[PDB]
Formats: C-alpha cells, sequence, structure tokens
C-alpha cells in the first residue's frame, strides 16, 4: 500500500537508546532529507503476523500527541518501522536530567495534558497502550510529548483483554486485575496513567520506592498507595488516587482526565 517503503530511501545514521529499547536508530528519509526515527525488526525477534496487526494499527493513528507513522518495509527481514523523530528521546531520562526551573509545575500539568489528550484519542478510538509509562513517552522541542504507539492492541472501549499465562508484565505500572488475572483494559491504561503522573510529580523516581516486586499485590489489596509527592498539587494527587481505584470502573475516564488537567493547564497560565 501507500505505506511501504523500499528500505533504500532510508539511511541510518546512529544508533538511540543504549539498548534499552532493541534495534532503533536515528535516521534520514533521503527523498525529503528529513530526520527519522527507525526500528527495524530482525527474525526471532518478533511474531511476524503480530507484527503486521501492530503495524496495520499505526497506519491508523493520527493524533498530535501519538508517534506519527512515516513508512514502514514489511517484505524481506529485518523489518523497518520509520516515524517522526523526537529530538529529545524518552520522558524519563528527560525528567531526571533537565533545569526545573525550566521544567516547572507548569510545564509538568502542561506534559500530563499532552499525554491524557492521546489517551483520550485511543480511548475514543478503540485501543489499548499496555506499557503506558515514562519511558514510553517521547519529548521534542518545547516540551512536547508524545506516547509511544507501535505495540497497540484493537479491544472495543470498555471491554477486556485476557493475555496468556506465562506474559511478564511490568509490575510497578501494572493494575490489580492485570496482576491477578492478566485483564487488560483502558481502565488498565488508566491506572498505569496514575503511576505516569507519579513518575512525572517526581522528575522521573522509581515508583513503589524500595518495595519488593513480590509484595506489590498484596500491598494494593490492603489499599496500600504511593505517598503524594513533595511539590504535587492535591487536585492532581486526587487524580492519581483516582486513577488508583481497586475497582476498574471506579477509574475515571481518559475524556474526564484531560478535561481536569486542561482546566488546571489553563489555569496555571
Ligand atoms: C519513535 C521515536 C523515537 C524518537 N526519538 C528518540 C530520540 C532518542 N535520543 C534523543 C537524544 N538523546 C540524547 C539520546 C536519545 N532516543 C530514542 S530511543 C527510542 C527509539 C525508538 C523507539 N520506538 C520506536 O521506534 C517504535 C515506533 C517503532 C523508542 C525509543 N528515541 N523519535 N521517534
Amino acid at each position: 500500500d501507500k505505506w511501504e517503503m523500499e528500505r533504500t530511501d532510508i539511511t541510518m545514521k546512529h544508533k538511540l537508546g543504549g539498548g534499552q529499547y532493541g534495534e532503533v536508530y536515528e535516521g534520514v528519509w533521503k527523498k525529503y532529507s528529513l530526520t527519522v526515527a527507525v526500528k527495524t525488526l530482525k527474525e526471532d525477534t518478533m511474531e511476524v503476523e503480530e507484527f503486521l496487526k501492530e503495524a496495520a494499527v499505526m497506519k491508523e493513528i493520527k493524533h498530535p500527541n501519538l508517534v506519527q507513522l512515516l513508512g514502514v518495509c514489511t517484505r524481506e527481514p529485518p523489518f523497518y518501522i520509520i516515524t517522526e523523530f523526537m529530538t529529545y528521546g524518552n520522558l524519563l531520562d528527560y525528567l531526571r536530567e533537565c533545569n526545573r526551573q525550566e521544567v516547572n509545575a507548569v510545564v509538568l500539568l502542561y506534559m500530563a495534558t499532552q499525554i491524557s489528550s492521546a489517551m483520550e484519542y485511543l480511548e475514543k478510538k478503540n485501543f489499548i497502550h499496555r506499557d503506558l509509562a515514562a519511558r514510553n513517552c517521547l519529548v521534542g522541542e518545547n516540551h512536547l510529548v508524545k506516547v509511544a504507539d507501535f505495540g497497540l492492541s484493537r479491544l472495543m472501549t470498555g471491554d477486556t483483554y485476557t493475555a496468556h499465562a506465562g506474559a511478564k508484565f511490568p509490575i510497578k505500572w501494572t493494575a490489580p486485575e492485570s496482576l491477578a488475572y492478566n485483564k487488560f483494559s483502558i481502565k488498565s491504561d488508566v491506572w498505569a496513567f496514575g503511576v505516569l503522573l507519579w513518575e512525572i510529580a517526581t522528575y522521573g523516581m522509581s515508583p513503589y520506592p524500595g518495595i519488593d516486586l513480590s509484595q506489590v499485590y498484596e500491598l494494593l489489596e490492603k489499599d496500600y498507595r504511593m505517598e503524594r509527592p513533595e511539590g504535587c498539587p492535591e487536585k492532581v494527587y486526587e487524580l492519581m488516587r483516582a486513577c488508583w481505584q481497586w475497582n476498574p470502573s471506579d477509574r475515571p475516564s481518559f475524556a474526564e482526565i484531560h478535561q481536569a488537567f486542561e482546566t488546571m493547564f489553563q489555569e496555571s497560565s
């Protein structure tokens, strides 16, 4: 189709992300002399049919805060996924390494607003992300933020995906129903967003610090929750806590979350 590229239309410049993100490069889309992100997938690093579905899904995503697909090479391995280049890389290192006089309270609101905007779009369009976290958000000029959207899944909003047993999750971002029953839904993304909020409010501290992963589920079922971060506005902490309701249906929608942050951000200005 229109998205398919020739592998030679692109030239690679630099390895990106120190291994933490696989075979990924800063590249050049030669025609337009445009810097792009390139992800190359060797065989035996993914199942082909599922990769193609993930690529098919990206093709339908158009939102200012979701990484924009530019093209794909999907005939002979290695496969390429080509996207717009986000200059500053992942939001986790960005929060950790930033000048906080510049990346201040109002910028943090701005970043949370952008991300919830992305998630509201996914919510409207029947997708779930299942790995929402600061490390999977990308930052560009002027604190522009985009959620990485390569591995999204089609699921009717409100329905539940039951992942296979033996599936491994990033425990500290993972909702109770997901940890216990492998059940994922837009509401488990809302849970994960709450943790993303905490990462933002703390400028990229590791969540549940010091806590053994084996004990996290048990703590949560007894209504333990991370404490309000130093400096974090109470309304924002309230949003965090609303996102970490035990009952999935008690969590707000992303449409409601984004509106709340919209207000705060425009007010903070
Ligand atoms: C997708 C995308 C990624 C980027 N930009 C960047 C930029 C970046 N660098 C920015 C500059 N610092 C100093 C080093 C890291 N490091 C990464 S690390 C990285 C690279 C790729 C992916 N993911 C993908 O390519 C998925 C879409 C196929 C995730 C993280 N990504 N722009 N657009």
